[PDB]
């Protein structure tokens, strides 16, 4: 999987949320196997909380990955969508989180 191949290392990561919020931040892969990713997320919500996760990506296809996000900082509320490739420094981020609520956003280098 090629997603899979450049995820290594730091994306600078920017959201928005349902309520009309942004946040900034990063995300920093681990690779685990050939299939398989480590998370860990931190940044910053418009509203001033601290974001601070932790999740899994799962190869789902040469461009896609499913990941699994949890949230310590935000009462473990938890996200899960899709990572998909745009360009060799950019992904992009469309997921749900357990409250029910659309979370998207970009992966940059
Ligand atoms: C920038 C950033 N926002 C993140 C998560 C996140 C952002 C939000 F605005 C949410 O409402 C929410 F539930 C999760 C994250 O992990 N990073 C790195």
């Amino acid at each position: 999987s090629r997603a899979a191949q450049l995820l290594p290392g730091t994306w600078q990561v920017t959201m928005t949320n349902e309520d009309g919020q942004t946040s900034q931040g990063q995300w920093h892969f681990q690779p685990r196997s050939p299939y398989t990713l480590d998370i860990v997320a931190q940044g910053t919500i418009s509203d001033g909380r601290p974001i601070t996760g932790y999740g899994k990506a799962t190869v789902k296809t040469d461009d896609t990955l499913h990941a699994n996000l949890t949230y310590p900082s935000l009462g473990n509320i938890k996200a899960q969508g899709q990572i998909t490739y745009d360009s060799p420094t950019q992904f992009t981020w469309n997921s749900t989180t357990s409250d029910g609520k659309k979370l998207t956003g970009t992966l940059q280098r």
